[PDB]
């Protein structure tokens, strides 16, 4: 495995930087510090920035920057991290279909346009994990800055951003939202778990800076209390509080543990540590659910690595293995191995008995120290099993090293979005854990006491527009075919009227009222009769004419009066191009 | 030292049992399970039961009962503990000058009569440490019962009592009250520290029983936050929130650490563990404050044990060494020694530097493992220093083994109350720690995280009269000279009128209006115009006549009309003898 | 903050008011006084002792206080607290007499924070 991990590891770091706005070669017109999810523009279109993908990848690069094996430009990496932080200052102020910064709701928006404008269309919103992952990425870089004498930089630029995200989590954790696959509307294990961690970490940074974080003081025990409801007795039910019906067997559960891994923590069931009996039992159930149903898993018995997906009921693009799933499966095992090595022992219990019997059919319930025959046999066997997952990825990685979103359940051909940022991140992170490189401890050993009774009392936050940003020389790879522009219109309507825009270019339908671009009413209110559209497929420099109309509920087309409006799409590095318009009578 | 610890240790266990109502030979007319503070009846009169003395002594006997060296009747000890628990069920319902059970306020009353009646006179009330110490004693016996299959006994008899005390602490911790010496009205280190511990322990028992304790969930971090205000930078200021002015150097601070000692905890400054730099620095300051001022400390230099008192400004009975102070001084050191031995190391820091320089003038700041030359030198020297305190007690213990409250600053003669229950308890507890016998861990390692900001939000409790009690064969040592009777009177008055009672026996003044017994107005209200008196020096069986009168604000004596009222003091084992009276017109 | 000035004061002579603050829990009808060995404190005559006010006595702080005014600058004195019980009895605090020395020159809020001696 060793040469392939070196080769694909260099390739994976390159794949991340290529997708980072500023200098990334595959990000034309993207603002500095914004990660694209993939350079795919069509079938599917992933040429946007997601708060989740971007925060998980930032965490990956920050850990890399302070600890790792192959050639690395530290200066280039720190500038990218700084540009990431600056870009997020700006996005926190953007009003969007989830809401505004004023009351916090805007912060739960899943994705944005590459030029810092909001996305207008319908989507699985809100996704409440986002602020939590971003605070965790940011606190991690902040603790590095404090260590190297730059504490004034942390309090001036970084604390204003982190305080908004911590406040969001303190206020909204006990509301439903969409899961990380953007499909199921309810309460998600992964989301609650990362929310719990983010607040605990906020507390620690707040004390280093001499600041308050009331949310960080009051909420963590009650978030932990709720997180216990996901354990069903046999595995982790991934979504609850929902009308949805699937089994709940889902990678979501494995990712929750992976991304709340604490190297200094014991095998704690309360916080679901990777070496905990709950996480191991869930691992077996998760993996086994794919053995039967993918043709490329034929003959791969219990005790052997298999190719795994999001959830067994999945039909998205056929319902296939995901590279980040197969890699995540290994990473949970590598985390477990590290913890047992640190502790000097492992425990086999009733809950974990089936997991361990896949490596030793003989095994009995008991405690086993580092010296013992069972400890050696189980750990050496679990190690080979974990490597087996990386071996399957090796069989199915193309010669050019590209990691797509998916590989095919029947043929293993790569498919869906190419060069998925999070796929590359997932490779580095799994292979780091195999080599015993682990991130800073988040303090799980002091955030594991479950209350006597669950009783939720979230706190309303105070939110303030960030103002300061880091100084950087980064500009952007010039814009080409995609320059998203946002059009804001004031127009009072009656129930059943819908507002559209038309114009003399392809993205506006070339004056065909059947092909006009719809405006959303998500921010229409008695206080501001507002409609808006974000039109994306407009090349840099395009001059165009446009005009608003309504589709009346009888089918009639009612055009605004007056002359056509004119606009010129910018060139180079566009920042929130838009027009504020009032209906022409 | 060894023979004296065996001899005085047997004597001390005997001294405790002698003072325990039920079978204790020095407790005539005292109800089963009530500890008297001392058999002294005059100069001073300590023939009452205090919630503090009784709870600290119960903790001592419970620890003894599950772990200790000399002859011990375990059956006799368990019955006494059971009788203690039952007696406290009854007392929680007694209305008194601090208030009623209905709103919790009654629970802060410092002392009661030996026959379960309230004490009527003015006193340093409330003392808010009481409920906390009783809950801690009780939870400790409860965890023993659960271990030996008697969990239904814990939930039926014990939880109702403990829930009232935990609720009291959750509601009233952020109010002022009198300190443990019954003098200073403010906020006391000892009181906050034991309040913090009691709630943490309640949480653990509540989960074992499947019960709620909302107070135990919400309050501990904010109690811990407030406890940080007692550290002044050099020592622990014993009382704050007060008009009082003393230095704040006081045994109170040492007792706070001793009685929140956790053998499984590290040298934590946040919870002031005995081996913490804060507790050691305070130890030196506390001890040094007495070296100059007591004549019996002449020539006892730094590095040698000295005789110590309550606080350096003390004038009570002359202001003298207390046996429990001298012993407490040693116990803090023995606790420190145990913790360093468990951890494998000790640390010398700037805060602790003066403490350690008394045993090694050379010592430098650093960390020192068990193997090192400094660790051996410091620990062997600290050990001899601690023993030096027990050696001074040996010089000043009488041949009959009696431990009074005090011994004289000039002559070392024993004085004030003889056979102080808490003095005997303090001997067992210090000598146990010397022999490395330690109590169950209370979980300080999971209750040491200080919030980002202090912001108090106590919760209003729900209080319910306990009903169930343990079955016992214990009765009492028959009543002799002291049978306290309570007289409750309904009588409406105008401002300046005071109610008294007179009668034909010595305790009622033999019909002399100058010598009548005053009734208190502490429970007089627009809703119940109530006055009451608890008259104590009435021998068993006494028949008497009595009559109420007022001293008018002009000096006139106004007698109630009608015939004299008649009463007969009971014999044997009196339970709350009293009369409910209405003014005779 | 205050303004900077060179002003001091005309030195004190016959009137140096001192405030005595005492913590002491009582029952209804008890009044606290102070006595001592100078004229303003009544020369140990319990009929002539100085009364303390209960205006700031509360369940939260059992506080009594007196401001005694006709005490010349520099006077050294002994004092002791007592209660007049509602039956007329005089109950003295125990322990030694407390000692104080009235300041000279320009006194700023001379006072004593005291706790009843048992
Ligand atoms: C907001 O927080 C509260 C309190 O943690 C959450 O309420 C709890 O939700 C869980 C899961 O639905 C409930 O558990 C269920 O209880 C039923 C009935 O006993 C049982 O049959 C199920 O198997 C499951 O255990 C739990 O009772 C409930 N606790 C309460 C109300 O105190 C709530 O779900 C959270 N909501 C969101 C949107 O975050
Ligand atoms: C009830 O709980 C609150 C909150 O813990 C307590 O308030 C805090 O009291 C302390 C001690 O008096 C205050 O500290 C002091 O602050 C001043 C001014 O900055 C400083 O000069 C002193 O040396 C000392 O540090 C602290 O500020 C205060 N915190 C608040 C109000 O948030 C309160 O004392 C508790 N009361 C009782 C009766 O338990
Ligand atoms: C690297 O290899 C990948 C996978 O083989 C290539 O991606 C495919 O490119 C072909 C070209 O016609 C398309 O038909 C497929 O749809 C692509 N797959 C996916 C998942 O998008 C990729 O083109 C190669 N990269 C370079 C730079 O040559
Ligand atoms: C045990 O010894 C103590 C102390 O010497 C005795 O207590 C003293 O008794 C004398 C007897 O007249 C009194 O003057 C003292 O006031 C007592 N001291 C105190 C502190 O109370 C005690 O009497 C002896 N006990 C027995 C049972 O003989
Ligand atoms: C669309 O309108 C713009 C602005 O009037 C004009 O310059 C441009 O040539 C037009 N483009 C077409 C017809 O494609
Ligand atoms: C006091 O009164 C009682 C009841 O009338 C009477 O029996 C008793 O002898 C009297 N005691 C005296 C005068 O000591
Ligand atoms: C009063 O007491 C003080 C202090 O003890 C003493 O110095 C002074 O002489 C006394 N004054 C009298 C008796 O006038």
């Amino acid at each position: 495995l060793t040469p392939f991990i070196h080769k694909e590891g260099e390739r994976s770091l390159q794949g991340i930087l290529d997708n980072l706005g500023g200098r990334g070669k595959k990000t034309p017109g993207t603002a500095a510090g914004l990660f694209i999810a993939s350079p795919n523009t069509e079938n599917p279109n992933y040429y946007y920035t997601w708060t989740r993908d971007s925060a998980l990848t930032a965490k990956c690069l920050i850990d890399l920057f302070e600890d790792s094996v192959f050639p690395i430009d530290r200066k280039y990496l720190e500038t990218g991290i700084r540009d990431y932080v600056s870009s997020q200052a700006i996005l926190q102020s953007v009003s969007n279909p989830s809401g505004t910064l004023k009351d916090g709701s805007g912060l739960g928006e899943p994705k944005f346009e590459i030029d810092l404008n909001p996305f207008s269309g319908a989507w699985g919103r809100p996704q409440r994990d986002g602020p939590a992952l971003r605070a965790t990425a940011m606190i991690t870089y902040a603790n590095y800055l404090i260590s190297h004498g730059q504490k004034s930089d942390v309090s001036q630029v970084m604390w204003p951003i982190i305080a908004n995200d911590l406040a969001y989590v303190g206020q909204y954790w006990n509301n439903t939202g969409f899961d990380l696959w953007e499909e199921v509307d309810g309460s998600s294990f992964f989301t609650i778990a990362v929310q719990h961690r983010a607040l605990v970490e906020g507390s620690q940074l707040a004390k280093k800076l001499g600041k308050s974080c009331d949310a960080c003081d009051s909420q963590p025990p009650q978030i932990l209390c709720f997180l216990q409801s996901f354990w069903n007795g046999k595995y982790i039910t991934s979504n609850i509080n929902t009308q949805a019906s699937r089994s709940g067997i889902d990678l979501d559960s494995v990712l929750g543990s992976i991304h709340t891994f604490d190297p200094e923590a014991a095998c704690d069931d309360a916080t679901f540590q990777p070496c905990s009996a709950r996480a191991l039992a869930n691992h077996k159930v998760y993996v086994d659910s794919f053995r039967s149903i993918y043709k490329i898993n034929a003959g791969l018995a219990e005790g052997s690595a298999a190719n795994v997906g999001r959830y067994p009921e999945d039909v998205y693009q056929g319902g296939n293995p995901w590279y980040l799933a197969t890699l995540g499966a290994s990473e949970l095992l590598y985390d477990a191995l590290y913890q047992w090595d640190r502790l000097g022992k492992l425990e086999v219990s009733e809950t974990s008995l089936s997991f361990f019997k896949d490596f030793d059919a003989t095994v009995k319930i008991g405690s086993y120290s580092r010296n013992s025959k069972t400890y050696k046999k189980l750990t050496q066997s679990i190690k080979s099993y974990a490597d087996g997952f990386i071996q399957l990825v090796q069989q199915y990685t193309p010669s050019n090293g590209s990691l797509a979103e998916q590989y095919d359940r029947n043929t293993a051909a790569p498919l869906s979005a190419n060069d998925l940022t999070w796929s590359f991140a997932s490779f580095l992170t799994a292979t780091q854990r195999r080599d015993a490189v682990v991130p800073p401890s988040w303090g799980a050993k002091s955030a594991n006491k479950v209350p006597t009774t669950c009783s939720a009392s979230p706190v309303v936050g105070t939110y303030k527009a960030p103002t300061a940003t880091f100084s950087s020389k980064t500009k952007c790879v010039p814009a080409k075919d995609i320059v998203p522009i946002t059009f804001y219109l004031i127009e009072n309507t009656y129930y059943g009227e819908n507002v559209f825009m038309s114009g003399n270019i392809t993205a506006l339908g070339n004056w065909d009222a059947k092909k006009g671009f719809p405006l959303t009413a998500n921010l229409y209110t008695q206080d501001q009769n507002l409609w808006f559209a974000s039109v994306e497929f407009i090349p840099a420099g395009t001059p165009f004419e446009y005009k608003y109309y309504k589709v009346e509920p009888n089918g009639d087309i009612t055009w605004e009066k007056g002359p056509n409006r004119v606009f010129v799409a910018p060139t180079g590095c566009p920042v929130q191009p838009h027009s504020n318009d009032v209906w022409q009578f």
